[PDB]
C-alpha cells in the first residue's frame, strides 16, 4: 500500500519505479505484467485494473501459507489499482484449454491437497471464505508448485454451490466449487449443458465418470465434495483426512516435469 514487502522486509516503493518487462495474458485475469523491483532485485507479477466505484487490505498477512500466491503489496493511481504478487506459470484453466485434454489424476491429487490446505488456512487463520474457487484461480509453476490466487472478498462462473437459493442468511460452498473444478479438469470438459446452466439445482450432482480409470478414492473425494445439502457436505477438516488427500500428501509426483512437458506447444 505505497509499501512493498519481500524477503520479509517492508519497503516504500512506487509503481512507476518498477522495471516493466512486458505483459502476460493469463493470470487471475488478462491485465497482468512481469516486472522487477529494482531495490531488492526481485522479478514479480503486477496485476493492473482500472479503478471503479469502490479495500480488503489484509492479503499480505498470509505470507505463512505455501499454497497461496504471495501478495507483496498494492498501489493506486488516479486511474488504476496495481496489486503486486509472486510470479507464477498459469491457470489450470489455461492448461485445460491448452492441452484440450484432461489433467492427470495424480496432478489433480497434488492440486487437491494444495487447494484444500489453502482454503483451510484462510478459514482458520483469517476467518475467510474464498468464495471463488475455480481453475482460473489455481496457479501452477515450473518448479511444480500449485497455489490458490485469492481474488478478494453463457458459461460465466457456474461453480456455484446449490445451497445459494434459501434466504435470508457460506462455509462449504467453496467445497462444491472444488468438486466442480476437479471434475472439469479431470475430464477436460465443463460438465454442464451450455444454457443458463440451471441443471445445477435440477440434477444429481455431476460426479466423476466411472471408467476413465480414476481411483475409487478420487471418485469418493469428488462425490463427497459434491453433496447437494451443504448440511451433509464435508468441512475442510474432514476432507483433509479423506484418504485421497492422505495419499497425495505423501506420494512423490513430479509436477515440475509434467508441467514443463505440457509447455511443449505454441500459446
Amino acid at each position: 500500500t505505497g509499501y512493498l514487502t519481500i524477503g520479509g522486509q517492508r519497503y516504500q516503493a512506487e509503481i512507476n519505479d518498477l522495471e516493466n518487462l512486458g505483459e502476460m495474458g493469463s493470470g487471475t485475469c488478462g491485465q497482468v505484467w512481469k516486472m522487477r523491483f529494482r531495490k531488492t532485485g526481485h522479478v514479480i507479477a503486477v496485476k493492473q485494473m482500472r479503478r471503479s466505484g469502490n479495500d480488503l487490505d489484509v492479503v499480505l498477512k498470509s505470507h505463512d501459507c505455501p499454497y497461496i500466491v504471495q501478495c507483496f503489496g498494492t498501489f493506486i493511481t488516479n486511474t488504476d489499482v496495481f496489486i503486486a504478487m509472486e510470479l507464477m506459470g498459469t491457470c489450470a484453466e489455461k492448461l485445460k484449454k491448452r492441452m484440450q485434454g484432461p489433467i492427470p489424476e495424480r496432478i489433480l491429487g497434488k492440486m487437491t491437497v494444495a487447494i484444500v490446505k489453502a482454503l483451510y488456512y484462510l478459514k482458520e487463520k483469517h476467518g475467510v471464505i474464498h468464495r471463488d474457487v475455480k481453475p482460473s484461480n489455481i496457479l501452477l509453476d515450473e518448479r511444480g508448485q500449485i497455489k490458490l490466487s485469492d481474488f478478494g472478498i453463457a458459461g460465466c462462473a457456474a461453480y456455484m454451490a446449490p445451497e445459494r437459493i434459501d434466504p435470508p442468511d457460506d462455509i462449504r460452498a467453496d467445497v462444491w466449487s472444488l468438486g466442480i473444478s476437479l471434475v472439469e479438469l479431470a475430464t477436460g470438459q465443463f460438465p454442464y449443458k451450455n444454457c443458463v446452466l440451471t441443471k445445477v439445482l435440477q440434477e444429481e450432482p455431476p460426479l466423476l465418470p466411472g471408467h476413465m480409470g480414476f481411483s475409487g478414492d478420487f471418485q469418493s473425494f469428488v462425490k463427497d465434495c459434491l453433496t447437494k445439502d451443504h448440511r451433509k457436505r464435508p468441512k475442510y477438516n474432514k476432507l483433509l483426512e479423506h484418504s485421497f488427500i492422505k495419499r497425495y500428501e505423501t506420494l512423490e509426483v513430479d509436477v515440475a516435469s509434467w508441467f514443463k512437458d505440457v509447455m511443449a506447444k505454441t500459446e
